């Protein structure tokens, strides 16, 4: 029976962190923009909401509105961020949003523990790396590399987890971050994210082919759940990676052909003449030490076009 906080609560992966929480007598105090706005209202009907859900009205770079949502609270969860390549509404406030979150919840004065969601932009993006290693928490990426490729996603979470990092040793509050890569899963809130994006534009026919690169998959539900089991665990420490497996953007549309061949999926690839890439070794093993089982992704897709059908955005 503990406090925490949540910020961007109705998010598409913080959605399914509530009601995990929600779940196990946490009180959730769950920052959004507006608490009476209609996007939120798939968070006011969970197993648990009515008695223990809090919608907190702040933005992410109101300093003192997030103290007033951290405060009280034995934990945080900041998920909250801005997803985009955009670096004027990327970089600087993710970094000023986040080390807002780690000040706030130093400032005062409950908080044992913070869980930053990070993500794999800051991990995989260095084409100095070898085919050989295997990628795990003390990959970072090329920062330079991102900029000359325009990666600001990818580079605005880097600094703002390494902001993060030096956040809480300034300020000396707990901190243990989650990098998921690509999510995926059924949707919970009502409006389709960037991650799904990715998927459902090969079941609309947005795509007639496919690139020639690769990418690691998760459900969304394994993040969810990595989130409360690294927070949970005490002995809990470092960066923990969230992925099940690594996947062919040809494995992926093959997938989805086989369980969906009523949909436009690509077959083409838009290369053809150069060797494909091959998927890259990684580590899990954190994670799975805190005994996380990971949903299978063709389990993981499946559910996704399910959960898509159900709610209109495919026919
Ligand atoms: N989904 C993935 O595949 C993936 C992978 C790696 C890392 N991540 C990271 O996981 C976290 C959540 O991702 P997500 O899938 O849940 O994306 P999301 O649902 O599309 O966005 C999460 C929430 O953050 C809110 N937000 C962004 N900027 C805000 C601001 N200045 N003030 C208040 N609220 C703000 C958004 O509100 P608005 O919609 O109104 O802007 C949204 O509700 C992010 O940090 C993301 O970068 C996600």
């Amino acid at each position: 029976g503990q406090t925490v906080c949540v910020t961007g609560a109705a998010g598409y992966i913080a959605s399914w962190l509530v009601k995990m929480l929600l779940e196990k007598g946490y009180t959730v105090k769950g920052t959004v923009r507006n608490p009476d706005d209609p996007k939120n209202a798939h968070l006011k009907a969970l197993d648990g909401a009515a008695e223990r859900l809090i919608l907190c009205k702040a933005d992410l770079l109101d300093y003192d509105a997030i103290c007033r949502a951290v405060q009280g609270c034995q934990g945080v969860f900041h998920t909250a961020s801005p997803v985009t390549d955009d670096p004027e509404q990327m970089v600087e406030p993710a970094v000023r949003g986040t080390e807002y979150v780690i000040n706030a919840a130093a400032e005062a004065g409950t908080v044992r523990r913070v869980v930053f969601t990070s993500s794999i932009g800051a991990v995989t993006m260095d084409p100095s790396r070898g085919p050989d290693v295997v990628v795990d928490e003390s990959c970072w990426s090329d920062l330079e590399f991102c900029k000359k490729t325009r990666n600001w996603y990818c580079y605005g979470k880097a600094v703002a987890e390494q902001a993060a990092w030096d956040a809480a040793r300034q300020r000396g509050v707990d901190l243990v971050v989650v990098n998921p890569v690509l999510v995926v899963g059924p949707l919970l809130q009502p409006t389709v994210n960037a991650s799904i994006a990715h998927v459902l534009k090969y079941l609309d026919g947005s795509a007639r082919t496919f690139a020639n690169a690769v990418q690691a998959y998760v459900d969304v539900r394994d993040v969810a759940d990595a989130h409360l089991r690294v927070f949970e665990s005490p002995a809990a420490s470092g960066r923990y990676l969230c992925a099940e497996r690594v996947l062919h953007r040809e494995d992926v549309v093959r997938i989805l052909a086989k369980l969906f061949p009523e949909y436009p999926v690509p077959t083409r690839c838009s290369d053809e003449v150069n060797p494909r890439k091959q998927p890259y070794k990684f580590s899990n093993q954190k994670l799975r030490d805190l005994g996380l089982e990971f949903r299978p992704v063709s389990q993981s897709l499946y559910d996704t076009v399910k959960n898509l059908q159900e709610k209109g955005h495919l026919p």
